[PDB]
DNA sequence: CATTAGA
DNA sequence: TCTAATG
């Protein structure tokens, strides 16, 4: 957690680089498993060979550890850290819609900067076009104060269109959190569930409503169950306008909401931890259901959930307020 | 780990 | 269709 900090940190720097700049999935995958185990190691790794003893650690990585242990730096790390090309990929990538793939391609063509990005807006698809348009705002964190306003609006329309609609703003926001990165609204309705063959409109309707009133500004991607967009709070009695916010709305068949919801609320740890328990407690939990574990090894049969309660109950846990889903 | 765009 | 990208 800190005894091996630098070693894992470097390892990650390296890993990340292969995966992006180069196309070294293997090497890349190599660095992480490596970084993964040394992290778990209970003792200050004093040397190559020492780490070396570990699974995942080969000759190449050890060697790196040696140099870094020896001197407070890594050359190869130093070389990349400097290099404009790799530098450029790291950058372009920030644009919503630009993955490494395209990052590299652009680079190749010579699009390195944000300006260059503009002068060739044509080279970019809508998503990436929007990404660029909202580049500053896309980087800015969302104040709960703002999150509170947002959520207010959504909930209002949703209901206006259909009273039968169930919506949940999940994530960090849900979990109390001071700021959040983008809004995630979980959505479900009674006339939609596991079997009931769709009702795309179910998604569509609201998407519209939101737009209609100007909450939704742009569309990043929209399908019959998941829409990805951009939103914004009505700029008051002028002198101050609101940054553009990433927002994602998803349709869920009523019969999987809470698992769904439960889930998204996290925290990643809480999840796992919750999930680990369900296992002893004779169950299985995953993004949509929870099924009783059969002794033969495995077993199926989705239990019936009406609230985040039912689930706790199931694995007979303490119902944990989202506030404290922290771990 | 899955859903949407794209070309 | 595959491949990319966000989550
Ligand atoms: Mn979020
Ligand atoms: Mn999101």
């Amino acid at each position: 957690e800190t005894l091996n900090g630098g070693i894992t940190d470097m390892l990650t720097e390296l890993a990340n680089f292969e995966k992006n700049v180069s196309q070294a999935i293997h090497k890349y995958n190599a660095y992480r498993k490596a970084a993964s185990v040394i992290a778990k190691y209970p003792h200050k790794i004093k040397s190559g060979a020492e780490a070396k003893k570990l699974p995942g650690v080969g000759t190449k990585i050890a060697e790196k550890i040696d140099e870094f242990l020896a001197t407070g730096k890594l050359r190869k790390l130093e070389k990349i850290r400097q290099d404009d090309t790799s530098s450029s990929i790291n950058f372009l990538t920030r644009v919503s819609g630009i993955g490494p793939s395209a990052a590299r391609k652009f680079v190749d063509e010579g699009i390195k900067t944000l300006e260059d990005l503009r002068k060739n807006e044509d080279k970019l698809n809508h998503h990436q076009r929007i990404g660029l348009k909202y580049f500053g705002d896309f980087e800015k964190r969302i104040p709960r104060e703002e999150m509170l306003q947002m959520q207010d609006i959504v909930l209002n329309e949703v209901k206006k269109v259909d009273s039968e609609y169930i919506a949940t703003v999940c994530g960090s926001f849900r979990r109390g959190a001071e700021s959040s990165g983008d809004m995630d609204v979980l959505l479900t309705h009674p006339s939609f569930t596991s079997e009931s063959t769709k009702q795309p409109k179910l998604l569509h309707q609201v998407v519209e409503q939101l737009q209609k009133v100007h909450f939704i500004t742009d569309t990043l991607s929209k399908g019959e169950t998941k829409f990805m967009g951009v939103c914004q709070l009505p700029s008051k009695n002028d002198e101050k306008e609101y940054p553009h916010r990433r927002i994602d709305i998803r349709l869920i068949p009523k019969d999987q909401y809470y698992c769904g919801v439960l889930y998204f609320t996290g925290s990643d740890i809480f999840n796992k931890n919750m999930r680990a328990h369900a296992l002893e407690k004779g169950f299985t939990i995953n993004e949509y259901t929870i099924r009783p574990l059969g002794v033969t090894g495995v077993a199926g049969e989705p239990l019936p959930v009406d609230s985040e309660k039912d689930i706790f109950d199931y694995i007979q846990w303490k119902y944990r307020e989202p506030k404290d889903r922290s771990e």
